[PDB]
């Protein structure tokens, strides 16, 4: 740590406080995360090699005095902040499309290496002035696990959690990240969280009320899942036309696929990249006020 000078606190992560810091030597500006089981060390260490333009680079891992610091590339804003700042007019569709496309590329990369994020949310999506957006905390969930509360005791959001996780599936797949990103895509479009659940049951029921209570028809095997209850209310599915106005048909088509109940049927990142929605994708520059 003596190698870094903390400049300011840039946020509180699930695992610890994140600081903007300067390397006392190179002068390099980085994000320092203060998070140990040997299993966590190996897993995290492997993350140093999982490199992609849309994945926040893990520069170094520092384990000292039984403390763990992760040195990451620094980005100037997060998507949650950016969305709040664009509330009045919303993020232009071409930029939303570009962000989705890049995030899917980042997911496609990680998933091809059999690495899941597991906790995608606007706060871990970071953007720069060049129109890039990157995934932060990839792999940390498997390395340290996802808690119900953060180190500061703040509640870990459930809004983006896939239904299979809520239903007790122990071995969920890369499909859970596609679900989360679909929820995020909807939120960028409407300027409102799609399923802002405040408990595991509220999150589940919010999903059911919009997409319909899942059954064996749409999701073979669902009634068997650990936390499934035959007593769940049976709600009918709403039209995506009401859910994400005024997203065009291509966007709604893609969203609908990213939110398929059956994780096996849910579109993969790679297939999503080929969706017609991205036929006219461009890379606009956002207006950032740093
Ligand atoms: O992945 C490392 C990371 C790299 N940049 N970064 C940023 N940067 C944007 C920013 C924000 C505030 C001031 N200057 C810059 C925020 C968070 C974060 C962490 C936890 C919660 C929210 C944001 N994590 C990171």
């Amino acid at each position: 740590m003596e190698n870094f000078q903390k400049v300011e606190k840039i946020g509180e992560g699930t695992y610890g406080v994140v600081y903007k810091a300067r390397n006392k030597l190179t002068g390099e500006v980085v994000a320092l995360k203060k998070i140990v089981p040997s299993t966590a060390i190996r897993e995290i260490s492997l993350l140093k090699e999982l490199n992609h333009p849309n994945i926040v680079k893990l520069l170094d891992v520092i384990h000292t005095e039984n403390k763990l610091y992760l040195v990451f590339e620094f980005l100037h804003q997060d998507l949650k902040k950016f969305m709040d700042a664009s509330a009045l007019t919303g993020i232009p569709l071409p930029l939303i499309k570009s962000y989705l496309f890049q995030l899917l590329q980042g997911l496609a990369f990680c998933h091809s290496h059999r690495v899941l994020h597991r906790d995608l949310k606007p706060q871990n999506l970071l953007i720069n002035t060049e129109g890039a957006i990157k995934l932060a905390d990839f792999g940390l969930a498997r390395a340290f696990g996802v808690p119900v509360r953060t180190y500061t005791h703040e509640v870990v959001t459930l809004w983006y959690r896939a239904p299979e996780i809520l239903l007790g599936c122990k071995y969920y797949s890369t499909a859970v990240d596609i679900w989360s990103l679909g929820c995020i895509f909807a939120e960028m479009v409407t300027r409102r969280a799609l399923f802002p659940g405040d408990s595991e049951i509220d999150q589940l029921f919010r999903i059911f009320r919009t997409l319909g209570t899942p059954d064996e028809v749409v999701w073979p095997g669902v009634t068997s899942m650990p936390d499934y209850k035959p007593s769940f209310p049976k709600w009918a599915r709403q039209d995506f036309s009401k859910v994400v106005p005024p997203l065009d048909e291509d966007g709604r088509s893609l969203l609908s696929q990213m939110l398929h109940y059956d994780p096996n049927k849910r579109i993969s990142a790679k297939a999503a990249l080929a969706h017609p929605f991205f036929q006219d994708v461009t890379k606009p520059v956002p207006h950032l006020r740093l």
